[PDB]
């Protein structure tokens, strides 16, 4: 059975493989994102969902969560999806700058502003996906987020929420906090994914050098023939 | 750090003010409510605010907490808010009379019925003060006060409470019930408090003599200056 990493942990790993093994930041991104997007198709499959396309909101943090959202926005579009994109915060920085022209030029959306009222964000979207905050934040929630997550917290659509659910605590969690339906772990679990209730958890973000696994006995299970994502039960 | 009283302690130092050091209600309450504005202006204050001049409905128990509510409206109003209140159970006792018809004098109106969903009165009021039961509530939450609070845990925008969360237990509070984003503690802060997750808690009613603080060992800390509220962390 799989290992739930630490705050610190996670530091650790994450430092190494930029450091040690020297993956780009790049790299690492594009693998997270697509696992995210590939997770999201197999939990919620486009003929699954009344509209066609189907029709997803992808809100995105000022740090790498969000640049995995915005990776996973574009390949969601590529699977059949009908993403839209909320990026209030962003840092101009190359990376981010063509993470937004790649998904401009593809004709995704990115909207001024926040739909104000959960119903809104319901008629509007079928999925919305929580690239907000990552693991490494501790926080605290400062406005726009705090007022986009009090909306996220009364929709009726699910949220599949990347890496940790924005808001809780990377450890011990939040029972206020938002309710994901999917929960995308990267690399590994971390603690506050015990706290999860909803009814998928995928593990995505194939990239961990078995050497690394077995130095932190991460207990990753066999993902499948050529699969990046498992679902964990 | 600062103490939290017991409900016990906190009808000790109630009693204490208004026998011993015979303050009148009239006069704490208006410290309390001036004091509940005053966080509320900064916490919440009018340039931060997409509505000029910004909105806010506050809604008045059948007690003291109530009377709070209504003092704070009116200074609400005086710096540069839009109150709007809804006091469905009014005492007719002329403390309660007055202060409604000093804020009908001031063209605060009073609405006839609560929004019946949480969607409107987002739409209507940028922010919502909790000013219903306060520490001395055991309770039961009879209508129409049940149906009022079903409404404010859907809501979107924040909400304030004085004193106390209405409908939390004095002492172990309520994960179920509504989550507001600024506490207002009054004097010192009750148990409940601790289980508050909002951003904001603030300790107002500066009015302590500081023998009673001394006797309970409140720990109150140095209020800034001329400041009427300190804001807790
Ligand atoms: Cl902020
Ligand atoms: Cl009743």
């Amino acid at each position: 059975a799989v290992k739930y990493l630490s705050q610190e942990e996670a530091q650790a790993v994450d430092q190494e493989l930029f450091n040690e093994y020297q993956f780009s930041v790049d790299q690492l991104m594009e693998l997270a994102g697509l696992s995210c997007a590939t997770a999201i198709a197999k939990a919620y499959p486009p003929t699954s969902m009344s509209k066609s396309p189907p029709t997803v909101l992808v809100i995105c943090g000022p740090g790498n969560n969000g640049g995995d959202g915005l990776v996973c926005a574009r390949h969601l579009k590529l699977f059949g999806y009908q993403p839209t994109i909320y990026y209030p915060k962003r840092p101009n920085k190359p990376l981010f700058t063509g993470l937004v022209t790649q998904c401009q030029k593809m004709d995704i959306p990115f909207l001024g502003e926040m739909p104000p009222e959960p119903m809104m964000v319901d008629e509007l979207y079928e999925l919305v996906v929580d690239a907000i905050f990552g693991f490494s934040f501790k926080g605290d929630v400062r406005e726009p987020f705090h007022s986009i997550l009090s909306v996220l917290s009364g929709l009726t659509v699910p949220i599949a929420s990347i890496d940790i659910p924005s808001g809780w605590d990377v450890e011990k969690g939040n029972p206020s906090g938002i309710q994901p339906d999917l929960l995308i772990s990267l690399t590994a679990p971390k603690k506050s994914a015990t706290h999860f209730t909803g009814r998928y958890h995928y593990l995505g973000g194939r990239f961990v050098p078995p050497a690394l696994e077995k130095k932190y006995q991460l207990n990753l299970p066999s993902y499948p023939d050529t699969e990046c994502v498992y679902r964990l039960q």
